[PDB]
């Protein structure tokens, strides 16, 4: 049976979702500045509306649980939790570190990836993630770093692997730098998407009620 | 007769509370200290406990504040979810309101100056007056240092009630009731009382215009 899948994204001051159905994905995303909370339903509704498709048919809910900003993630935690409670389907917590790295794949290619978000006071949210059958997958651990210790699991010197993510901005503090890099790039609901599929696939999936693997400082 | 489902996690505790065939039914507990907020399981355990399925619910009314960020932002997330997933209406109620309107329960009081503890050395602020029932806002909220507080009436017209954590502060007030309740939180319980008066009068909004108040 083929799956149905919501994704949605509010970790940044864009706000996208995504749709999977029939095998088929369909996306929009918005740059819109702490109107989250009032666009992100009707972006919902317009989406499922365009693919002519019921939430009902909905089979889980995929989220960026961070990291990024406090008020986005918080907005996407409880949405989805009160949309997953109502039609009693399971959610799916996604990095966002990771749907960087599945665009940055996505659109330059690279199959390694060490992906950056801006944190506060003087750090930077961090993971290193390499293809594995189509999904970008995280090596070793997330972290929250000064810029100056963060370390790739692969050979450095490597010309091979592309650096995502605004957390970039402090290259020139950090203890290496990639051939290539893109600091503006942000989480896309159409890469939590791909994540989604694969996490699915996998058995994930958790209950609205059930404690979330979103652990917020 | 309307089936009313309410949400209030705006403290460091959690309530919830359900009108179904004029009867009332709501619980209220406390959230302890490396514990998360129980609201869903909450609900799940009202609802099953009322016989009640949540597609039967007509509306959902949650306190829009003020008080805490955190506890606001998620829950309010949950009301929008449900309300959209559901297809159903919600009912924004000030915090401050649902204060008054439970002191009105329990004290008896007709009014209440609700104080709220607010950030940096002042309090969320709004005087209420019952109107057939209900405990109608008189003036604005507002938030304030303690010194600059005032009511609407006239103090020495009538007994006045202070409800709230706000009246923590009530040396610093230039004006003090003849009772208070300071350790007296937002309750489930009485925002479905609001939420009855407010559906009844079709007040409803849509989930995406369920918004904090700041």
């Amino acid at each position: 049976h083929m799956s149905t899948l919501l994704a949605l994204d509010t970790s940044t001051e864009a706000c996208s979702v995504a749709l999977l159905h029939e095998g088929r994905a369909l996306s929009h995303y918005e740059v819109i500045p702490r109107l989250h909370a009032q666009r992100l339903l009707p972006m919902v509704r317009d989406l499922l509306d365009e693919a002519g498709v019921a939430l009902s048919a909905v089979d889980a809910i995929a989220f960026g649980r961070g990291p990024g900003a406090f008020t986005g993630v918080r907005i996407a935690i409880g949405v989805v939790q009160g949309l997953a409670f109502a039609l009693q389907r399971p959610v799916l917590a996604v990095s966002d570190l990771a749907i960087l790295a599945q665009r940055a794949y996505r659109e330059q290619g690279a199959e390694r990836v060490a992906a950056a978000i801006d944190a506060r006071m003087d750090e930077v949210y961090w993971g290193c993630y390499q293809l594995q059958q189509g999904e970008m997958r995280l090596a070793g651990s997330e972290a929250v770093l000064p810029p100056e210790r963060v370390a790739v699991p692969w050979d450095a010197a490597a010309a091979d692997w592309f650096g995502a993510g605004t957390g970039w901005g402090y290259v020139e503090r950090m203890p290496q730098r990639p051939v290539a890099l893109d600091a503006s790039l942000l989480p896309h609901a159409e890469d939590l998407l791909s994540l989604a599929g694969f996490a699915w696939a996998r058995g994930e999936g958790v209950e609205a009620e059930q404690a979330l693997p979103v652990y917020l400082r």
